[PDB]
C-alpha cells in the first residue's frame, strides 16, 4: 500500500 514511490515527498507533484 503505496501512494509515493521513493525520491518524492507529497508537498509537491511532477506536473
Amino acid at each position: 500500500m503505496e501512494e509515493l514511490q521513493d525520491d518524492y515527498e507529497d508537498m509537491m507533484e511532477e506536473n
